[PDB]
């Protein structure tokens, strides 16, 4: 199988536990960061990480000590030990005027051609998908929001498809949405979005994802299709439980689902996932894949309190998705 | 004084105001004009997106069938009051001529832009959203891709491009009986891809009639005083919603800028055909005709989700009312 990502020789990595049978396993030293990450910060738990300049950089959601979310930039030599800026990213518009979001969270980072695009959730009389970019992680330029509210889990495909930018999104409500399907939209210019298509919806049969789902890491291009890692939610009598799984989408028409695992890849089990600000959440934010070895590192938010890592091999994950497909 | 940029409509449906009547808008004394069991398969007709066509009037009508499912039907009228409605729903094809039929469709609006009549409506795509269609002759109806992902309704286009862009009013919503709602606008170069969204108008805190949600009604009418937007406003009582309608004026060049907005509704449910029916206490404006020659306005509205009714007024008096009663 072929994977169309970067060579990442120094990807964060840990071998699977002896005799471990699952496609994806936790970093034994999780969580890697979480409470009181910076002087103004209460919890860090989203981490849109990419390789950059032989190292790693990320855009992090940090809830400050008023519980309001901000996006901070961070750097890491190894992807495990992070230096995060104490202050939030400052955004300007294409004209260079300040264009600062009221609040911002749920960051995703993906390189398309020569530019890193950053999506995030922000207010515009309700949650919607904000869109920004940077070529150097120094100057952050914010574009007009992609949608009117209410929308979240916006993430871009890592290249144009048929000459169009393609945005996964997740139509929502004003509150703690009790539903949600993944759609995609296309744009000629990163501003005007159209030709929307339903991609993937909540399952009736698989209880882990029968309440709502939403895209996580940007879709990874393989010869087997776009590998989409997505979270799925179920509602118990005591609240939501967020897990994550994966699907494979047709390369030419990503709204066509080829395979989708009936079982999650990961669900809350460890203390740092089952206890915290929002208990019982594993929320995948970014995935690195070393094209040379097939090694995959997934960054996920745990309990809305910590950043954690999980590892696997891309071909095993793809196999898991196909074999557990309905 | 004031200019209105619409067609001359000498035969507009019209009735003079009752003697000594003081309000800007009055109901047609012979309301409702159509409603219950309009066609063999039909239970109630109560949206009517009406435009002048060919010296007469045509419309796209929402008819709930006798399974209470909504469909859009084409209708014709010589005078705009007496309607002949097709017994079967409009059939839609895509730009390739392949069938592209909505699962269900309601809330139609019809607006001519240049040489083409655009029709927006509410349809399903895993939730309510704004569907978009077009016709040059009202014989062939071509449907474009929906303008938005769910959940959205009250989509209505501006009757011309503004700064080279098509502009769509819309109303971000819920999956259910939405307990909020602001009017936004979006722009498009091509009627397919939409961006540069902006909040236009939201629910009022002070005016209780519109404190729950609002939504665009008839397409915005271009006047020298701005875009006249007739919009519905909702309040929640302990026994349900009450829909009224009022009006705002939007800046001609940047319609997201509100110049004036009437604190009072133009119309609220008061008559039996408005306060009794499938959904009691609803007046829901769908279409406005304005005769550029005289300034006469005829507003088609749904009454209690049961009937089509008419209200009349003069555009200058309506505009005057909006300005005078602006917060």
């Amino acid at each position: 199988m072929k994977v169309f990502t970067e060579k990442i020789p120094n990807i964060p990595w840990e071998e699977r536990p002896e005799g471990y049978t699952g496609p994806v396993w936790r970093y034994s030293k999780n969580p890697i960061i979480g409470r009181n990450p910076v002087p103004k910060g209460a919890r860090v738990f989203n981490s849109a990480v990419v390789p950059y300049n032989g190292e790693f950089v990320g855009v992090f959601r940090i809830d400050h000590k008023n519980t309001r979310p901000f996006l901070h930039f961070g750097r890491s030599k190894d992807g495990i030990n992070w230096e995060i800026e104490p202050e939030e990213i400052q955004w300007v518009d294409v004209n260079g005027e300040p264009f600062q979001p009221s609040y911002a969270y749920d960051p995703r980072v993906v390189k398309i051609e020569d530019t890193y695009y950053i999506t995030f959730c922000t207010d515009d009389h309700g949650p919607t998908i904000g869109v920004g970019m940077t070529k150097d992680f120094k100057t952050f330029v914010r574009l007009p929001n992609a949608y009117v509210p209410f929308n979240r889990n916006g993430v871009l495909f890592p290249r144009k498809i048929n000459g169009k930018y393609v945005m996964l999104n997740r139509p929502s409500d004003n509150g703690h949405t009790p539903f949600g399907d993944i759609f995609l939209s296309e744009s000629p210019d990163m501003i005007h979005w159209g030709n929307h298509r339903f991609v993937l919806g909540r399952s009736s049969y698989n209880w882990w994802e029968n309440l709502k789902i939403g895209a996580g890491p940007y879709p990874i291009e393989t010869s087997e299709g776009w590998l989409l890692i997505y979270h799925g939610v179920t509602l118990t009598c005591n609240g939501y439980v967020y897990s994550f799984g994966a699907a494979l989408l047709d390369l030419d028409d990503p709204s066509k689902v080829l395979y989708r695992s009936r079982y999650y890849l990961l669900t809350p089990e460890e203390e740092y996932e089952t206890v915290g600000f929002v208990p019982n959440v594993v929320f995948p934010c970014a995935a690195l894949c070393d094209a040379d070895t097939g090694r995959v590192a997934i960054y996920y938010g745990a309990a809305d309190t910590h950043v954690a890592l999980a590892f696997g091999y891309i071909d095993e994950i793809v196999d898991f998705v196909k074999r557990n497909s309905m």
